RNA sequence: UGUACAUC
């Protein structure tokens, strides 16, 4: 099976072996766990003409290297330190062979090295390749990070089919494992037309989805980086549920968000809310304070208060300064206390 | 004291 050269390789017979001295065993060595990395070692530093004798055997069988659980890293080698020519010919050696790459567990990272490193040209021809299988892409372990990569790397006119195969499905997609992250793709990297029918849909669906275990990562990204008219639709809905949002596994995370990224008005009213609105005898503030989630909503709340309004939550806890210490999440209040005292 | 994101 293995060669007697790189068997004899494996033994440790050559400290001293060159890439030139297993010319005829490309393709063996670049599938051998030792041989690959002997490879890789030597590509990065080898000469033009060294990288051309090593690119001669992988060209005509790269698709069998591209699928392979230690030859995928010598293809994306070429990607990253090849030639411009041996860029393209491995591109033409995957044409046909996108959507079955990209569902691969390792041919899927040469698709990944490939759209960083190709000509635009390239780029939108591997894309048009998985015109009509976009949520199944998606939806799948590999191909998720593929469809991430595309939206990073290629201009995004090209990317208006998947556009068009979300429309409709965000909600279902922005509360799936892999769907979050292309939706978060997109809020970065597409234009206008195509990030506003997104943004209604979160808009539409934002209750269920700062509750959800995959969703709330969607809020809290374009409260991070979104427009403000689209900041405050998420706070408007976030207001009036300050107390129970932030008592919540998922949702208080979003709340934090709000309270970070709100304008100075919004903020004001949000940490107002919990100082106003009373839960039962006291304060929804010294309900938050004891809750597993909700103290790190006061915590940051006395971070980004102004001054006038930091003082206005200080004196609501401070009544309770003696009380908290016999609380688990009590406790961690004060230690944030000590900071402004 | 608290939630996601994959190869030698």
């Amino acid at each position: 099976g293995r060669s007697r050269l790189l068997e004899d390789f494996r033994n440790n017979r050559y400290p001293n072996l060159q890439l030139r001295e297993i010319a005829g065993h490309i393709m063996e060595f670049s599938q051998d766990q030792h041989g690959s990395r002997f490879i890789q070692l030597k590509l990065e530093r080898a000469t033009p003409a060294e990288r051309q004798l090593v690119f001669n055997e992988i060209l005509q069988a790269a698709y069998q290297l591209m699928v392979d659980v230690f030859g995928n890293y010598v293809i994306q080698k070429f990607f990253e330190f090849g030639s411009l020519e041996q860029k393209l010919a491995l591109a033409e050696r995957i044409r046909g062979h996108v959507l079955s790459l990209a569902l691969q567990m390792y041919g899927c990272r040469v698709i990944q090295k490939a759209l960083e490193f190709i000509p635009s040209d390239q780029q939108n021809e591997m894309v048009r390749e998985l015109d009509g299988h976009v949520l199944k892409c998606v939806k799948d372990q590999n191909g998720n990070h593929v469809v991430q990569k595309c939206i990073e790397c290629v201009q995004p006119q090209s990317l208006q089919f998947i556009i068009d195969a979300f429309k409709g499905q965000v909600f279902a997609l922005s509360t799936h494992p892999y769907g979050c992250r292309v939706i978060q793709r997109i809020l970065e990297h597409c234009l206008p037309d195509q990030t506003l029918p997104i943004l209604e849909e979160l808009h539409q669906h934002t209750e269920q989805l700062v509750q959800d275990q995959y969703g709330n990562y969607v809020i809290q990204h374009v409260l991070e980086h979104g427009r403000p008219e689209d900041k405050s639709k998420i706070v408007a809905e976030i207001r009036g549920n300050v107390l129970v949002l932030s008592q919540h596994k998922f949702a208080s995370n979003v709340v934090e968000k709000c309270v970070t990224h709100a304008s100075r008005t919004e903020r004001a009213v949000l940490i107002d809310e919990v100082c106003t609105m009373n839960d039962g005898p006291h304060s929804a503030l010294y309900t938050m304070m004891k809750d597993q989630y909700a103290n790190y909503v006061v915590q940051k709340m006395i971070d980004v208060a102004e001054p006038g309004q930091r003082k206005i939550v200080m004196h609501k806890i401070r009544p309770h300064i003696a009380t908290l210490r016999k609380y688990t999440y009590g406790k961690h209040i004060l230690a944030k206390l000590e900071k402004y005292y």
